[PDB]
Formats: structure tokens, sequence, C-alpha cells
């Protein structure tokens, strides 16, 4: 095995610190002692910093969608030249909380951005870069919204439609992406654990 | 008939006292109001944008892709809830840099390819456009002798030489192939200036109808 980039996708909800842990502790079970974390927008100073713009309503402003692409694209390309590509150039493995999925679902799906519009952007930011494996955490909206709880940013304002979209098309990639594996999140942890913790193995023996 | 009127230029090259020139003058030929902007900025958002790029950023490397995505973010902002409002309430609007400068600074200086230029400008600003641009020109290593006298220089600002070369030349290219761009002599005097901002103004006001 040379070092690879797993990526936890997903609505917000959906238990995603549950699966990187999770993910984390099945590749050292495997030998692979030497792993590097991340989270999108984030994971840099600027990064961080692009990623509460984001989060923040603007006042006597209007954030314009494609300016909310153009920023969680800024912030990609930080985290994915400075830390992502640098550590799997060292044997590193990155275990990352969202990436490019994300911009799909949300900004393509959620706010209806030109789909040439997203090609072209990805291919501007990103080039031919992916995740090696993805893990898509799938879950109804409202059950999602609802296992949130516990403040609202400007993004989890949005209405129930939104986060729909959002949904269908994560799940139009989930299939017809054979690196993307679904997992249902809406069952209980001993379970959620385990259909993780054998889609990773699985695919680690492959 | 509201127009934007954009002035470019290294920096150092004298745009703020310029807009002032073109101001006065839109003023004297009765044009009521008038808007001033500068990029990136211009907006709360802008501004935030602004100084994320002007800054240094100890701990990581800022990407060329990242900064150019980020002076496009800082446009989208500007140009939507400030330019294209103000334009359809009848207002004039003046502003220091607009997207030539991201052809010649990331363009040129950062040798971003025109293709990636032109795609990244059509999905954040279709086919907006300003009026009439005023490039006020000026030898590279004058025009940094001249911000210093301003105050510290940003992250760009201490580029080597030949970065600003390349965006004097790309500069130069795009005043040459546009007839909405104008170009002003910034070595000669603050007389000087004035004088052929006030010229080329006026005269393309009356060229118009
Ligand atoms: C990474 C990413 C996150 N988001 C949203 C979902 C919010 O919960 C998230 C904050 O992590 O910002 C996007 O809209 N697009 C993206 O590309
Ligand atoms: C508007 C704009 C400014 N800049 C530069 C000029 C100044 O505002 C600041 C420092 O040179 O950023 C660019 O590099 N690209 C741009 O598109
Ligand atoms: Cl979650
Ligand atoms: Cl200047």
């Amino acid at each position: 095995m040379n070092a690879k980039f797993i990526v936890i996708e997903g609505l917000e909800g959906a238990g995603k610190s549950t699966a990187i842990q999770v993910v984390v502790e099945t590749l050292q079970q495997n030998g692979i002692d030497h792993i590097t974390r991340t989270r999108e927008p984030g994971g840099t100073l600027l990064a961080e910093k692009l990623r509460a713009l984001v989060k923040e309503e603007h006042p006597g402003e209007e954030l314009q969608d494609i300016t909310e692409l153009l920023l969680v694209y800024a912030a990609r390309v930080q985290l994915v030249e400075n830390v992502i590509k640098p550590a799997l150039a060292r044997g590193e493995w990155v275990v990352g909380d969202r990436h490019d999925m994300s911009s799909q679902a949300y900004q393509g799906g959620g706010r209806q951005i030109a789909p040439s519009t997203m090609q072209s952007l990805k291919q501007t930011a990103l080039g031919d870069f992916k995740p090696d494996l993805t893990l898509y955490l799938d879950i109804d909206p409202k059950l999602g919204l609802e296992r949130a709880r516990g403040e609202l940013d400007r993004i989890e304002k949005m209405d129930i439609s939104f986060f729909e979209r959002a949904r269908e098309r994560y799940l139009e990639l989930a299939n017809s992406d054979d690196s993307v594996v679904m997992i249902d999140a809406a069952q209980s942890i001993e379970q959620v654990t385990a259909d993780i913790r054998r889609a990773l193995q699985d695919w680690l023996s492959q």
C-alpha cells in the first residue's frame, strides 16, 4: 500500500466525526500509524479564515453564489497544495472531513450553479486531483438537521429543499463513481461503524 | 446613460489623484451623482479579502490560483452589490482598478495563462466591462519608489522587478488592442498628468451619442 486520501462526506448531522475516527482506527489496526487529518473549508490559517467568512452573514451585503464557490475553492487550493499533496508525497495518509464532493452537492445541487461553471472551476483549481476513497454518509435531511442540534451558520439557515437537492447530487455522484461508497447513516452507532469498518477493510484488500 | 470609468496602472502611477481629476471633470460636464470604488475592496467582505491578499502569511504559502480566486471573489461582490446597482440608479462609477489588474498582475505577473484568465472572467463577470479605462503607465522601478512614499509595501509589492515588468508589459498589450482603453504617461508631472486625463476624458464624452 502507498499513501491515500480518504474523504468523509455527507450532510451535517450524519456523524462525520464518528466516521473519521472509525476510518482512522481501521488504518491503525492495519499498521498505518502516520495519518494527517483535515477539514474543509479549512485546515490552514488562511483556509480557516475563509471558512469563517463563508459560515457568517455579512451586514449590508449579499454574498453571491459565485463568490461562495470561489471562496470554498480558494480554501481548497490552500489545503491541497500545502497539506494534502505534501503528506501524500511523504507516504502519509490523509483523512479529510469534506472535499470537492461538497461543492458539487452544496454549490452545484443546492445553489443550482451551472454544471459547466462547476466543471471549469474544478479544472482551474484542482486540475485532475481527486480523493482515492470517499465514504458518503447518506441521511435524510430533516433527520440530519435534528442530529446536528447542540447555532445554524449561513448555509444551515437555508430551506429544506436546498438540502434535498444537495442530497440528490450526492446520490448521483455516489452511484456513478466506483471510488465512492455509500453508508446508510440513519442506523445505530454499532452499525454505521460496522459498515464503514467493513467497506474500508474491504477497499484496502483490493 | 451611466458609465463605469476605471483608472489603471502599476501601484505608484498616481491613481488616487487621477480619480479626483476624473470626478471633477465629470462634475463640470453636469454629471451629478458619482460612486467611487477601489479593488479589491469596496464592500465589507471585499475589504476583508483585500487584507487577506495584501498581508503576508507566515505559516503557509499563498498559491497563485488562490490569489486569483480571492481578487475575483472580491470583484464579484463589488460588481453585484455596488457597481451594477449604482449604474441602474443613473449613477456614474469611477473605480481604482478592475479586471485589467487581474490580467496584468495574475496573468502577466504570475504568468497564469490567458485561457485560464479568460474563463474565470466569464464565470465571474459574464460580459460586464467598463465603458472607459485610463491606464496610467509608469516605469516599474519609479512606480515602487513612489509607493514606498505612501507606506510599507504589501506582499505583492515585494515581488522582484521582473514581476512588475511582466505586468506592465501586459497592461501595454491590452491598452493597444482595446479601443475603450486610453494610455496616460505617469512619468510626466502632476500638471501634465492632470491635463491629459482631462483631455482624453473630454474627447470620450463628446464621442458618445
Ligand atoms: C467544503 C464545503 C462546505 N460547504 C458548506 C457546508 C457547511 O456545513 C460547510 C461548513 O463546513 O460549508 C459548502 O457549501 N461547500 C463546500 O465546498
Ligand atoms: C484588483 C487587483 C489588485 N491586485 C493588487 C493591486 C493592489 O490592490 C494589491 C497590491 O498590489 O493587489 C492584483 O494583484 N490583482 C487584482 O485583480
Ligand atoms: Cl456530522
Ligand atoms: Cl497608484
